[PDB]
């Protein structure tokens, strides 16, 4: 081409976000294990809604 950036990046996109799609949850099983410091590797992100908050006041 003669610098189309849009075949490739439309091509890519789409692979791009299902890859993330489920990518996302994995990173999940990593912060279930931070509560297995307390009482089990069992955790949510329900209960850190409190911070969501927070962070956009910040």
């Amino acid at each position: 081409e003669t610098g189309t950036l849009i075949v490739n990046s439309v091509l890519l996109f789409l692979a791009f976000v299902v890859f993330l799609l489920v990518t996302l949850a994995i990173l999940t099983a990593l912060r279930l294990a931070a509560y297995a410091a307390n009482i089990v590797n069992v955790s949510l992100v329900k209960p850190t809604v409190y911070v969501y908050s927070r962070v956009k006041n910040l």
